[PDB]
């Protein structure tokens, strides 16, 4: 057991550092982009020829980058270009005002946001950087980051894990019914709040269906789980923080 | 003396991600800075306002990107621009007319040059692409990445591993003794251009220290160690692709 928490501790800590390496991979999107002169350049004068360009500049990158989409929006949250631009799919002249990877973004800068999308309803990271002129803000340019490739990983791992940040609120999971969990309780008046933030409202909020816990001395815990498909089994949990994120990951092996 | 053979074979496979991550949030910048009306500008009508404009640039995305250097050579192999340029090391004013790296971006539009640092004597993945003008080419952009991080989280898995190339070099490794260490036999005649590619030439260019082997089914093998920390044991073998690059990794495990 003591020799199963050795192993448990490594796993986890890996999974935490690819998962790390992923989110850093999409962050360079925004970064880049938030200086391009193109970016820039449309936004100052939006001309459709530019716009067009731009709308294919960004197709490209999705596709390179892999973005579920990036996108380029107005001074005033209006959508002007896109990854998606020739799918019917595409948030070309979409309203992002009342985002908070847009207002923050354009409060802050930058803003990390993981959320519930309008149409797709799809969990991701919407990683925004605000594009400034000299004298004044243009825009703000959006990737948004999905992790259905490292959830499918761990799935395969045999070793479950999901990922909860500072409020208790499980955003990634190999386990999908585990999705906006809670790990700690929370307190009622900030269930609104959290809801609108996620763009989902009647989100469940409900605590991990974890019974029988039992704290170690080195840590660890143990639970029963009853997972999909599976009777009910008894796991090990170990915890890592992962870097650059205030997101805390946990992990179950099968005893 | 059963199969964990399952085991090694997908640790690898996250090793191998871990690493195609880790690499992708460096390609992206070139990628777009090569396009830059910007960057082009500078090199087309470089002034010191200008070029210091670029220096802050790409001293805040190197920053944030965790890049070694990135840095803008002329069309004629003087490096006009850098991430590093307010550090003693800057290599603005630099001559890198002769580099793999530079010459085979002007030829290719980009290339992905595995060396050592001339000063600095550290390993790295330079990633460089064409900056095109009006003219014809301009400059290279050139990003450099390093891999200890990766190379940390390899060595943590208590699986030690490696990638090699197609002419079966050790580029990167958990292990820093075996770097530059071979998987293939290499011909005398080919030592001295490898070793000038390298740009290190003092590369042992040794077949790797651990023989045993056979065989089997898959591309497996049985294994048998140097390194240090425990004598001599036994390992199994997994060999896997990593995607996006040409890159093998390979990676052994405790018995």
């Amino acid at each position: 057991l003591a020799g199963l928490a050795g192993q448990s501790r490594i796993d986890a800590s890996l999974k935490a550092s690819l998962l790390r390496a992923v989110v850093e991979r999409q962050r360079a999107l925004p970064l880049v982009l938030a200086d391009d002169a193109a970016i820039r350049g449309a936004l100052l004068s939006p001309d459709r020829p530019s716009l067009d360009r731009i709308n294919r500049k960004l197709e490209a990158l999705a596709t390179s980058a892999e973005a579920a989409v990036i996108y380029l929006i107005d001074r005033s949250g209006v959508a002007v270009a896109a990854s998606n631009w020739q799918e019917p799919t595409s948030f070309v002249g979409n309203d992002y005002a009342f985002r908070d990877y847009f207002r923050l973004a354009v409060r802050d800068g930058m803003a990390e946001h993981f959320a519930m999308g309008t149409v797709s309803n799809r969990p991701g990271l919407y990683i925004s950087r605000r594009v400034d002129g000299p004298g004044g803000p243009l825009g703000v340019i959006v990737a948004k980051l999905e992790f259905d490739g490292v959830e499918a990983d761990w799935q395969a791992s045999g070793k479950p894990a999901y990922v909860t940040d500072r409020r208790g609120i499980v955003l990634i999971t190999s386990l999908p019914s585990w999705r906006f969990m809670t790990t700690k309780p929370i307190a009622e008046d900030r269930l609104a709040p959290i809801r609108e933030s996620l763009q989902f409202g009647d989100a469940p909020l409900l605590p991990l269906p974890f019974r029988k816990i039992e704290a170690r001395p080195d840590g660890s815990s143990t639970l029963d789980a009853l997972l999909p498909g599976d009777s009910t089994a008894a796991f090990l949990r170990v915890e890592t923080m992962v870097p650059s994120t205030n997101w805390r990951l946990e992990q179950l092996s099968p005893l």
